């Protein structure tokens, strides 16, 4: 067999917001390498993405897992010439009880991971004169939210990373972006209920909560050559929840 | 099809964008500020457009135009405020007529066509506005103080419309052009030197952020400014 | 008689914020004139001032007041080095009730306003190699009010004339800023009810509505030697109502 | 007198606030890496500080060292989180322990300190914590993505705790500074040609925003940042 569409790298694609990223991508023409924590749900990836992509096990933590899987992609299906940074998990609490593993753990697996995988992905983008980095990033990293000082600085971080980054890589054209979702349904929300939905819907100018869609459209923009010239930029799809 | 006005759509900028949202499906009316530059907009849009002449200064030819495109057309659905000058000077030599013409042309202008088109957005439960703005509304120019006041005066503008329009289903955004090709050497060089992409943009480039956020594919993003500079100023 | 004090220059300076900058800066050492839009209130800032400032009657509507203004400080107390623009009225309505005139009057009192006052004064603050221009926006040129689009629009353009002014004058230092209050209590605040009141506190993260004499507090940090490497920034003063 | 805890005193920017925090009435504690810092600290203090060795990687050492002051001196009711490093590298040549330590130092240490804290200010219905961030956090600089990402950190971690604490009238707010002059002529007026005023700062005007915010002036502010730069970066 032959691979002969750009690779794209999508962490954390089992489901919602990353899922949707993932498929859209598909759907724009590359081979989609998606990942999730587990080996059977890198099987699952495996059997939603056909012959257009892979599922791969890969926990974001471990430096040793990221070199591996970036290397296994370069062996079987091309260079990662677009990397999405989605893989995440929350673990809040008031500053009072946010405990050291607290605070490491969304650390690590946030900014940490995009540090490791957009260093490791260099290289083959630096080779082709051609990359997008897009990072997921939150709305809380601008609109502060009492039990997430370690998720909004992680993602803060990483708008901050991706900005540095632009600059050494924008002479190569690898443009480096973040998309920063604000409420959108997902499994969470659809475990909320009606009236705290309908509480979070009038915070926001749309008066509706947003889909994994939404963001997947903003990635696809931002992957496309359509954003050639966006670099360094956070785009925010919230519905008008926060503007700036 | 659904009615798009984009100002000021003789080149550059504007006539990418009025070209690009022909392709995208819309029927795109353009302004020129002369009858000869409407007269050269129908020719080149042809059977999927429309040109007309407007100066945006003058709120009685606003007026007449959006309702010449209401009984010919229809309501005007998309709306891009692209039409401007730049009329620089340091503010010691900045004169009321400098200020006043670049006030009215960008933010003025904003204000008046926003205004008239609500109503079609309204009962479509549908609308884009989307508003050209600058990076120097963000990253400051010595000499420009009219046109930076201007632009971000517009960005505030789009950010408490969004709010008034939103439950509507109607977006409003601002587009944040930077370094974009137009007209020499050496300093086209200086300029490329401060853009992370090492580069001039190109009207196409704008065009294309404007398609987007006309589009469904950016259907719950509203008050937002995109900037489109190459990594010039990051946000 | 002399008068020896640097001179300040605030605009609307009868009550609320306005008033308290005024008495802060005389306390700071400086001679003010403070502004009011009839002659009785002019009287009244005398009468308040005393033998340390002056009050007179403008409409920052009118160019011709404006410069007849500056020039009789120049005339009787000498150039102005801090310029105060605080003068401001509101005329809310939502876009598709808000008139010609709603918009006109606002962007004229607010953003046209500075930018001649601020024109008028640079030769003084040239000549003296030492100038304070002080705009004060509001949080709402930064989260967005339905009904505010005039108010908004001009304030961000002011803080963006501040920005291209500072630039253009720092070399002679010449700083130039805005303070952006939050919810401050006024007489406006005062005539809501308490349960309004209640419902705006809760908003903030320090509990509890502003008062007139923090953002003196924030004016005076500014117009002082403590600030003098501060320029082109906006400093925001509503309690965590707003971050960034 | 209130306590002041101020980290990484020894030299510039944390000297100045430390002595500026002294006139201020502050009984400030000082922290050096080394125990002869912490004797040349408690020397310059007098009988109005002291000085502690204090390495903020370590958890441990943060611990005692607050519950040291604890029983010494009083609780710590303002916080000035100033020590610091730089590892810069482009991307490609920094390495696991160039970004690890950046983020120890700078991010996790205002993490540790800041939790430390909380209770005695909680008690005293008062707190200022004041953390040192950078104009890198907002203008990027090429090599520095670790101490950028590190600073942007910290802010949106302030943002964070001000809404947590608020109520209890603590404020959480940080202070970018610019360029300011520590020790590369000609490259030091490539500098100050970035710069609106035309100059390096100087610690003191760190040292001055720190103690405006430390104030009863800035009762009313918390959450932001407080930029020190000379109009090299405007927000
Ligand atoms: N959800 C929302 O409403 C919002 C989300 N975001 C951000 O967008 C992204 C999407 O969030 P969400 O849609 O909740 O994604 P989910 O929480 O729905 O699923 C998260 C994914 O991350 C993967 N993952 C979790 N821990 C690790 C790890 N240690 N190593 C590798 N992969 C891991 C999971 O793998 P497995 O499937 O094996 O568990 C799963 O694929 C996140 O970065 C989040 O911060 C921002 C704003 C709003
Ligand atoms: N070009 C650039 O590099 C950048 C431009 N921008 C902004 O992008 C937009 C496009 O810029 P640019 O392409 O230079 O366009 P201009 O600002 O030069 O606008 C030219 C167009 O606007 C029309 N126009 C001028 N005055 C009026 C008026 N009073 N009423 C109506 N139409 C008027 C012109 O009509 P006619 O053809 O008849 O003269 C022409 O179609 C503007 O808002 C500009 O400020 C932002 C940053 C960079
Ligand atoms: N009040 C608040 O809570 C907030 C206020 N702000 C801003 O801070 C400033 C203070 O607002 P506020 O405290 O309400 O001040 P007030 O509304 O209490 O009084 C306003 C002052 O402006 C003067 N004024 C009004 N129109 C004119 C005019 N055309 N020419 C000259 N002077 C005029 C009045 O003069 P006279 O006394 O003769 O009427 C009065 O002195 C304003 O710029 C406002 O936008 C921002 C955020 C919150
Ligand atoms: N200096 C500048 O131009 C600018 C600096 N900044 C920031 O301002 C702050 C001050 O900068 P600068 O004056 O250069 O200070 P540094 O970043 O050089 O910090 C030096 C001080 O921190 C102490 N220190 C270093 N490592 C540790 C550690 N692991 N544990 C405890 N203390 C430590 C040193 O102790 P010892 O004396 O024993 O070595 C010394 O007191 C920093 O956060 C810096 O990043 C921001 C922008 C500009």
């Amino acid at each position: 067999m032959t691979q002969e569409r750009k690779v794209a790298l999508v962490t954390g694609a089992s489901r919602g917001i990353g899922a949707a990223i993932a498929q859209q991508l598909i759907q724009d023409g590359y081979f989609v390498v998606g990942t999730a924590t587990s080996e059977s749900g890198a099987q699952k990836l495996t059997d939603s993405f056909g012959e257009q992509g892979a599922g791969l096990a890969l926990d974001v933590r471990n430096l040793d897992e990221i070199e591996a899987v970036v290397s296994h992609i370069e062996q079987n299906y091309g260079p990662v010439l677009v990397l999405v940074n989605n893989a995440g998990i929350t673990k809040d609490n008031l500053l009072l009880r946010m405990s050291e593993d607290d605070w490491d753990d969304i650390l690590n697996i946030h900014l940490k991971a995009v540090y490791r995988l957009s260093k490791r992905v260099l290289k083959g983008m630096t080779k082709a004169r051609f990359g997008r980095i897009i990072n997921i990033s939150s709305v809380v990293a601008h609109f502060a939210n009492p039990g997430q000082a370690n998720y909004s600085a992680a993602k803060a971080g990483i708008e901050a990373f991706s900005r540095s980054l632009a600059k050494e890589m924008g002479s190569r054209q690898i443009t480096v972006n973040s998309v920063a979702p604000g409420f959108i349904a997902t499994e969470m929300t659809d475990a909320l209920s009606e009236d705290i939905r309908k509480k979070m819907s009038d915070q926001v100018a749309l008066n509706r909560l947003g889909e994994p869609q939404d963001i997947a459209n903003a990635v696809s923009f931002l992957a496309s050559d359509k954003a050639g010239y966006i670099t360094g930029t956070v785009l925010h799809v919230n519905g008008g929840l926060y503007m700036a």
